[PDB]
This record gives structure tokens, sequence and C-alpha cells, in this order.
């Protein structure tokens, strides 16, 4: 049983399945867990999921009070439902998240520490309540360093993935290798929900949905400072709605991908689909990115209705490089209000730093950029309005910077290079 959800886009968008779960209460104390933050619930909280699944699904419940945990790992027709004054609490220890499961880290597939929050193949699967995600950073802020170890790995990674060896045989969580594991991490699931909860740090990426088809992201109030730690990451996913979430971030917002260069091609899984309305940024350097993993294709993005009070980098920043072939159509950002920003909007073709000489380039292959659209923005105070950069071998096509406004613009207006069609219309500034 399902409700449907009607979401308003310039492209097409099939309504959103939203499950109903039968009404079972699955308490995670009747399977032994235990409160303080020192009692280990990881086995009480996979005995509650057992139960719950083979029952046909329901909720595992979490309630107020702090409760010491390894991951925790999905089945079917579950929701997670922490309580108002319920806090999970992930230990640090890196043994706790052995054995390595099927992942993907920073756009490349492999196996590695289990996530924190962690679904594979599942259907009907959920995170609900008032409650909080809070893992223990001690041991991850050590792995924000990238000593020699740490690059032996990531180059290993790169070549296996770049060369097609099965992903099997791509096993990373070994010796002083220390690549970190999500928080939130969804792999191929169908019909998702997040609504409600409190999110404080995360030892990567905050909220991954990966290869996941169909969802709802909803009423969040997400806050990480650390390492690599944007508010949400779609990657290859298709079919979400986010609505009504807060984010405060070291990194981006609201961030769209699919994946680095071969290992992506070979997925072939594009990201499209996405609507996002009514949310805000209240610390963080971008609202909405795409990129710079762009390879198995990017198109039919839109947001709206979002706020950005604030101090911004990019308000909306579009990013690849000659690595990564794949094409990003048809993105849309309308009707948001803006503070402070470096950039209203920004697209750069050739953003490449950290792997730029860590790795090779196996192959040149230059994105196809075609309808990026901008209507309806208003900033207060901008260095620039805007800084598009193109390829020459293959130009950005149809920009739109529609009914922009700015009210103080502090170095330069516009610099183009290598686009075609740009269409401005009602642009308003004013200088000195
Ligand atoms: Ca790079
Ligand atoms: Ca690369």
């Amino acid at each position: 049983q399902y409700k449907t959800v009607k979401v308003k886009a310039p492209f097409p968008m099939q309504p959103i399945k939203v499950f109903i779960y039968p009404d079972r209460d699955f308490k995670i104390t009747d399977f032994g867990a235990v409160p303080g933050g020192e009692v280990d619930n990881t086995k009480a909280i996979a005995a509650a999921i057992d139960a719950c699944n083979k029952a046909g699904g329901g909720r595992v419940v979490v309630p107020a009070g702090i409760w010491l945990t390894g991951p925790v790992h999905f089945k079917s027709n579950i929701n997670l439902c922490l309580e108002e004054d319920a806090v999970l609490s992930f230990t640090d220890n890196p043994e706790d998240y052995l054995p390595a499961v099927m992942t993907s880290w920073e756009g490349l597939e492999c196996y590695n520490y289990s996530p924190l929050l962690y679904a594979f193949e599942c259907e009907n699967v959920a995170i609900s309540g008032k409650g909080t995600l809070q893992p223990k950073m001690g041991t991850w802020k050590v792995w924000f360093k990238r000593p020699a170890p740490h690059l032996q790995a990531l180059k290993e990674l790169y070549t296996k993935a770049s060369t097609n060896v099965p992903v099997i045989e791509r096993q990373m969580a070994i010796g002083e290798n220390h690549l970190r594991p999500h928080l939130i991490h969804f792999n191929r699931c169908k019909n998702v929900m997040l609504d409600g909860f409190k999110i404080r740090e995360s030892p990567f990426w905050t909220i991954h949905l990966y290869m996941c088809d169909g969802g709802i992201v909803r009423n969040l109030d997400v806050r990480a400072h650390g390492h690599n730690n944007d508010g949400i990451d779609f990657e290859m996913s298709r079919n979400f709605l986010v609505e009504d979430c807060s984010f405060d971030q070291g990194d981006d917002a609201v961030v769209i991908k699919a994946g680095r260069n071969q290992d992506a091609w070979r997925l072939n899984t594009p990201c499209e689909n996405i609507v996002i309305r009514n949310c805000r940024i209240l610390k963080g350097h971008t609202l909405l990115g795409i990129g710079s993993e762009i390879s198995g294709g990017i198109r039919n993005i839109y947001m709206h209705d979002c706020t950005a009070p604030n101090s911004v980098m990019r308000l909306f920043f579009v990013k690849t490089n000659h690595r990564r072939g794949g094409f990003i159509e048809n993105i849309y950002m309308k009707n948001v209000a803006s503070g402070t920003a470096q950039r209203v909007l920004e697209i750069d073709t050739e953003v490449l730093y950290q792997w730029k000489d860590l790795v090779p380039t196996y192959e040149k292959r230059i994105t196809r950029i075609d309808g990026i659209y901008m209507d309806k923005v208003t900033c207060e105070s901008a260095d620039a309005v805007y800084e598009l950069k193109g390829n020459a071998e293959l130009p950005v096509k149809n920009v739109r910077i529609k009914d922009v406004k700015v009210g103080s613009v502090k170095k330069f207006v516009k610099k183009v290079s290598n686009v075609e069609n740009v269409v401005e219309k009602n642009v308003t500034y004013s200088q000195k």
C-alpha cells in the first residue's frame, strides 16, 4: 500500500510512491538494547530489524536516551524511527565496521568499511522521527589527513576502476588505507523516505543516495563541519523530491553526481528527475552543485523557492573536467533569494586539483553541456554575477539568465568564454 505525491516541474515527473508502513513497533530494548552510550547495541538493533522484516515490516524504534552502536544494516520494509530526544551514537572503532561491504567512494565502486547506516538492494526503507544521528569523530578526524599509505590506496582504487577490474577485487579496508565510511549510504534501493530527524557531524559523505529509484527527503536539520560533508549527495539516482530541509555545512548544500570517468561509463546510469523546493542553506560554499563527478550523465534537475541568507562562494555551480565525458542537460534554478555571494552562477569545465597529479588521464573525453537556466534570482552583494568557462573543443550551449537583480557588484558583471546561445533577459545591477 502506497500514497503518491505530485510534483510540478518543467519536465515530465511521475508522482512519487510513499510506503504506508504496517502498524507494528519493534522496540530495540525488547532485543537487549541498553542506553547511556557505553553498551554496544549493534546486535540488538540487528535482531529488531530481522524480526520486523520477518513479520512483513513496520517500525524499528529507538526511544529517548543515548544509544551506542556500530553499523546498522537495513532489510526491506523497515522504518528506523528516532523518537524525540533519542540519540544514535556511532562508535569510531574501525573494526566495528568490518567486514567490508559493496559501496562507492568518491565516484568509484569498491568494498570498504560499512557505512554507518547501510541499505543494499532493499525496497521501502526509511529513517524518521525527531531524534538525532550523532557519530563519534575522534578516529575519523585523524583519517582527514592524506599520508603516503592513504594516497597509495586512492591510486590502487582508481587504477582498478579505470581498467575494469571486478568490484570484488577492490578490497579497500586493509592496513592503513583509511577510506572513511559514509553516514547514510543507500545503494540500489527503491522507495526511500527520510523525514524529520537531526544530523550532527559525519565521518565522510553525510547522505549518499546511490543508484536509487523513487523517494522523498524532508524536514531534515543537517549540521556537519568536517571534511567532505555536503548536505545531500545524489549519485546515479532518479525520481526524488527534497523539501523543507535546513543545511549547515563545511562544503555544499545539495549536490548532484554520476561517478568518476570509466567506472561510471561502465555503469551507464544517469542522475535524473530530482526536484528540490523550500530549502535553506545557513552555512556552506554552494547552494546547488553539479559535479565534478558527472560521468554517467546528469539530466532534468529543478531547484525552486529556496534561500541562502548569509554568505556563499557560488550560488549555482556546474563543474567537470577533461577526463569525465558524459553530459549535463536541463538544469533549472528559479525563485531564489541570496545575501552575499562571490558568483551567482559559475560554469567551470576544468576543475581538477587533488586528483591532478596523483593519477594519470586514461582518456580525454569532453563533457557535453546543454541547457542551464536561472530565472528570478536576487542577490544583495556579489563579486560577479556570472562566470562561464567552456572548452573550445566542445562549447557549452543554451544558458539563460533571466529576471536576475544584484544590489551591488564588487568586481565585474560577467565573463564568458566558449559558450554558444547565451541569453540574458532583464538583468539589473549596480556597481562602483
Ligand atoms: Ca580533482
Ligand atoms: Ca579524476
